[PDB]
């Protein structure tokens, strides 16, 4: 079946490079954890991980985070990450993409963004 990947953490598919990332990714880890909302692998597809960096990249140019709510953008990153592209993988990876990032893309883009002089 679907299920999660045996893979709790994802800092580990990038240890040197992406240090952005790799914290970003860590933080949202520790933030499943802050709320011990899962200890265990949640945000995880079919096949790998979570791929939280590959999706990131890969849902920007995308178009953004509405495109993949109403472009049927759920299938294209199923199938760039390889997970099924059947059906359920569409669906599958809709909650795994809004489970990875939702909450994220806030934490990634609002306020994320180089304080504009935002009251600083």
């Amino acid at each position: 079946s679907s299920t999660t990947t045996n893979e709790k953490i994802t800092k580990l598919y990038e240890l040197g490079g992406e240090p952005e990332r790799k914290m970003w990714v860590d933080r949202y880890l520790a933030f499943t954890e802050e709320k011990a909302m899962g200890m265990t692998n949640l945000p995880a597809v079919g096949r790998k991980p979570l791929d939280l960096y590959r999706l990131y990249v890969s849902v920007k140019e995308i178009g953004g985070l509405t495109q993949v709510n109403k472009n049927k953008k759920w299938r294209e990153l199923a199938t760039n990450l390889n997970v099924g592209t059947s059906s359920s993988a569409a669906s599958s990876l809709k909650k795994q993409y809004i489970q990875c990032l939702y909450a994220f893309e806030c934490k990634i883009e609002r306020g994320e963004d180089p304080p504009p002089d935002i009251f600083a």
